[PDB]
């Protein structure tokens, strides 16, 4: 079975547990509640391919310091996610793109911008300047909704497709 | 408005005319009624930005000779289709990409492969052998279904973000 190997990286509050949650069991989670590490893995068809999801959801801050490093060595494809409500998060999206090309030890990696919540209207990281530092990087930038499911099976699979041609 | 000129190119049989209807209307059409040339405008928003989809649905074979060099040079982004239960029209789609090639004087074009009518099951044109031409040409393969609207709006983005990307 082919399958891929996918780590949701990214900042404290921005969606990274609800976008793995509505994918994998097609609900909301409203519910407050911060994450060390978790897999899930789904066995899927995209592309009328059967692969296995093998999805760790992390996190952007804790004693997971360079601990990041382990998991992102072996992670063959990347979600860095921030919040579209969120200055800070968006920001940090570099700390995060620095280090997954540290320990990969390779400026091209397969990742994804996701800018996250995209259903509020208290934007404050335009699609304007997200879209100029996802070309910047060589990289994708699909906007998603945790609360509505929108953007979700694109992210994943623009994703899955990246790794594919690499 | 930032907008893009789309031109859905490929055989006759396949389902170039209704993916651009149930995009831009959301019905299926099950009615056998050919084509010669047909622009549809919508404005949409993809990913946050506001743009204007103005595709032009075509054809794949008629006295449209090399007189389908017009509508090449100036589109910006191609969608190549092929019916995943047809031989034929999956192997034609090089008679595209060649020209498409020659009138825009550049081997990178922004294009994607699709796999259309994927919910019958008289394949014959396996997955494995339209993923394996697509990463030949350094391009996506996205499957999609015109009865059901899966892979739709996923072939369309993939191909609006790519012209993004050029
Ligand atoms: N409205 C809105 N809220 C969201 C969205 N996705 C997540 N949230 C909310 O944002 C908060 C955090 O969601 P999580 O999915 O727990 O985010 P996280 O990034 O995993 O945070 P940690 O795992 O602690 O690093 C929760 O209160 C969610 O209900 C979204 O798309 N829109
Ligand atoms: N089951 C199935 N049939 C499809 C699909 N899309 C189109 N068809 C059928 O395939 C036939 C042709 O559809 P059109 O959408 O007219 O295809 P076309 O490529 O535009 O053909 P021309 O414009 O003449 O070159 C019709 O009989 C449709 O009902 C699909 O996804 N699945
Ligand atoms: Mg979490
Ligand atoms: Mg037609």
């Amino acid at each position: 079975m082919t399958e891929y190997k996918l780590v949701v990286v990214g900042a404290v509050g921005v969606g990274k547990s609800a976008l793995t949650i509505q994918l994998i069991q097609n609900h909301f989670v409203d519910e407050y509640d911060p994450t060390i590490e978790d897999s899930y893995r789904k066995q899927v068809v995209i592309d009328g391919e059967t692969c296995l999801l093998d999805i760790l959801d992390t996190t952007g801050q804790e004693e997971y310091s360079a601990m990041r490093d382990q998991y992102m060595r072996t992670g063959e494809g990347f979600l860095c996610v921030f919040a579209i409500n969120n200055t800070k998060s968006f920001e940090d999206i570099h700390q995060y793109r620095e280090q997954i090309k540290r320990v990969k030890d390779s400026d091209d990696v397969p990742m994804v911008l996701v800018g996250n919540k995209c259903d509020l209207a208290a934007r404050t990281v335009e699609s304007r300047q997200a879209q100029d530092l996802a070309r910047s990087y060589g990289i994708p930038y699909i906007e998603t909704s945790a609360k509505t499911r929108q953007g979700v099976e694109d992210a994943f699979y623009t994703l899955v497709r990246e790794i594919r041609q690499h």
